[PDB]
């Protein structure tokens, strides 16, 4: 309690002295609550012009168009302790996983140069944070608040809340997370070939290959269970697990990450905007909060961990959760050691998303453990058996499911797939305003790169993506604004990119003779392509299709007398 957020509390009080107020209709059970000062604030999603207006037939679908319009009683509810059994199979579990994801790899401390360099590539005392980073100021900032965790306390590191609530912090406390414990992610730490479970880096072109590897052990269904709210349900009992990280560090690095769980984690200040408009300043130590790239990899961490522990419940390693005997420790500890790794190799984990493909059919209804941990299934009662999947195909994971193409050849393509109205809906919407007309083309047409690289074999977004290619100056480069391997960023030819991502470089693929034209590049059958949400066999598509050179040449009126290629004739249908 107060000791170690009082500091954080006294200052912001201070910096608000005509204003404190505690209040005593706060709407607070399970955060406590401390006080309230004045404020008046809020970003909505705006429409891309170009992309829209080269997809006509989908300005009457609703699955669409709703995208573009528009529980946080979930962030005050509260996880039991575990049971004592519960907690010796986690602590047992996460001292092991540590050490094996720390085999081939080491610790190390992010610096202000890699920090500094990312800033500016793209991933108020200051307006950006583009600007802070030069000014000199900002580090003595920094350096004071480093020198304080050092000391074991904290005076500016708070969190600004805004299934999706988004934790900000001043950039300088962003710096001291990374410091610390940017290395999980820099150096790849959830990598498949570091952590065999993980897929840090794998990229959508990759996905399907890996279920695929998953789907060829031995074993019962493939079981895909998503959590209700994975960050709510994170206990203080899973942060101090975390936290063993630190027993593999040293000097000053092991300090500073200490101070990160201690002060950051395992205690919180967050600044809420309640409309009645104050801002309230409240606690808690339990729960997610941390930046969303470390909160990636300490979900993949901890989701491994919750994951094998069902695993050794499903194989009957232990009996009971309410105590583990001195034996049962034995054999969870034995059980590891002989079979830990090829038990993580049968999984596939993105942080709070897995796919486990366990020995047998037991893993089911082996819901104790998963259960007492808090990691709680969604949209299935509580002691429901899971169902799980007998085809890899079918499979959901980071949003996607697998189709196995074979192409002209014989070479196997296996390829990520969602609705359709989801991908259109998406690359029909722009994150923040003040967008140029050239920004938001380039942003079209980074979306139209994507579609060609990973949904080529969907009839309709390969045309919608020659489409926009061809409406958008050959020479402008696509752009984002938040960056999963992302090959489609360039103004390379895509035929090019294709053949590296698909061919030259992809380890499924023996026979490495390029690809020489799109129309050697196969589609989904067109009943799967329909089923996928395809609108070919519509008329409102026949004339988009027949009709498409009008559009195009609408949208080059519109941004104007540019150097522009005609992409069309890579299809079979255009090429005359
Ligand atoms: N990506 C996250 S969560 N933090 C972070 C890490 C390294 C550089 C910058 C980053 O902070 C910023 F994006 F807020 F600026
Ligand atoms: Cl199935
Ligand atoms: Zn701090
Ligand atoms: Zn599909």
């Amino acid at each position: 309690n107060l000791d170690i957020i009082g500091k954080r509390i006294e200052k912001i009080k201070q910096e608000h002295e005509t204003s404190w107020h505690y209040d005593q209709d706060h709407p607070y059970k399970t955060w406590a609550y401390h006080g309230s000062y004045e404020t008046k604030q809020t970003a909505s999603s705006m429409v891309n012009g170009v992309v829209r207006l080269l997809t006509k037939p989908w300005d009457i679908i609703p699955m669409v168009t709703q995208m573009a319009m528009t529980f946080k009683e979930k962030v005050d509810t509260r996880t039991q302790e575990p049971k004592e059994g519960t907690k010796k199979l986690m602590k047992i579990t996460a001292e092991w996983l540590w050490k094996e994801l720390g085999k081939k790899k080491t610790p190390r401390m992010c610096t202000r140069e890699e920090f500094t360099r990312k800033v500016r590539s793209n991933a108020n005392k200051w307006k950006s944070a583009r600007e802070a980073v030069e000014d000199s100021g900002f580090w003595e900032l920094v350096d004071k608040e480093r020198n304080l965790h050092l000391e074991g306390k904290c005076e500016t590191c708070v969190y600004n809340m805004m299934s999706r609530a988004i934790w900000y912090m001043w950039l300088g406390a962003r710096f001291l997370e990374f410091e610390a414990l940017g290395f999980l992610n820099e150096d790849h730490w959830f990598s498949r070939e570091n952590s065999l479970s993980g897929v840090e880096g794998e990229g959508l072109h990759k996905l399907g290959y890996i279920l695929r590897d998953v789907s060829k052990k031995e074993g019962g269904a493939m079981y895909a269970d998503d959590t209700a709210g994975w960050d709510t349900r994170i206990t203080l009992e899973d942060l101090k697990n975390e936290e063993m990280v630190t027993n593999h560090m040293e000097g000053e690095h092991k300090k500073l990450a200490e101070a990160i769980f201690k002060l950051t984690y395992q205690n919180k200040v967050v600044r809420v905007q309640r409309p009645t408009t104050v801002m309230d300043i409240i606690s808690r130590r339990d729960q997610r909060g941390s930046g969303q790239v470390v909160t990636y990899g300490l979900n993949t961490f901890t989701n491994m961990e919750a994951q094998l522990i069902r695993q050794m419940e499903g194989e009957g390693v232990f009996k009971s959760i309410q105590h583990l005997t001195v034996t049962e420790e034995i054999a969870v500890k034995n059980w590891l050691v002989r079979v830990g790794r090829e038990r993580l190799s049968r999984m596939a984990i993105s942080g709070d998303d897995c796919v486990v493909k366990p020995l047998d059919d037991r893993f089911a209804s082996a819901l104790t453990a998963l259960n007492d941990m808090g990691k709680v299934r969604k949209d299935i009662q509580q002691w429901e058996p899971s169902r799980g999947w007998n085809d890899w195909t079918q499979v959901p994971f980071c949003s996607h499911h697998f189709h196995e193409l074979i192409m002209k050849d014989g070479r196997v393509l296996v390829v990520p797939c969602r609705n359709q109205d989801e991908l259109i809906g998406r690359a029909r919407i722009s994150q923040g305003a003040g967008w140029s007309l050239r920004e938001t083309a380039c942003l079209g047409k980074s979306y139209a790169q994507m579609w060609s690289l990973m949904y080529f074999h969907r009839r309709d977004l390969r045309l919608a993506a020659n489409a926009i290619c061809s409406a958008v100056p050959s020479h402008w480069v696509p752009t984002s604004r938040t960056t999963a391997t992302h090959e489609w960023m360039t103004t390379e030819d895509m035929l090019t990119v294709w053949n590296r991502v698909w061919i030259q470089e992809n380890p499924w693929m023996e026979d490495k003779t390029p690809v020489e034209s799109w129309e050697e590049i196969p589609y989904l059958g067109k009943r799967e392509d329909q089923w996928c949400g395809s609108l070919i066999g519509l008329t409102s598509r026949a004339t988009w299709a027949k009709n498409i050179q009008t559009a195009i040449n609408q949208v080059r009126s519109l941004i104007g007398n540019e150097e522009y290629t005609d992409y069309m004739p890579s299809m079979k249908r255009f090429r005359r």
